[PDB]
């Protein structure tokens, strides 16, 4: 199962870091948050965490997307920067 999500965060300036350190995978397609950095927005807010899936940012499609695709749009945007997410499987497993 997956849970899909939608986090808000604002840029204090145009300038200003997400705080949010994306990756690709070789084996699936997409683009991944690894970890968040410590005291940035994104941590701020408390929503994100580490292999969520970023499916889109402003309405603009990341399914497919890269890396450097979503820092464009990231570094282009204006002071709201939408997050559309995906965050599959159990966050707990007795084994």
């Amino acid at each position: 199962s997956m849970e899909i999500l939608q986090v808000a965060l604002h840029k204090r300036d145009s300038g200003e870091q997400l705080g949010i350190k994306l990756v690709r995978r070789t084996d699936e397609p997409g683009v991944f948050i690894l970890d968040l950095l410590e005291g940035g927005l994104a941590a701020q807010d408390g929503r994100l965490s580490s292999n969520d899936r970023v499916l889109a940012i402003n309405g603009h499609d990341l399914k497919y997307g890269t890396p450097e695709l979503a820092a464009q749009i990231i570094q282009a945007s204006g002071e709201r920067v939408n997050l559309t997410i995906a965050r599959p499987g159990k966050p707990e497993i007795e084994l």
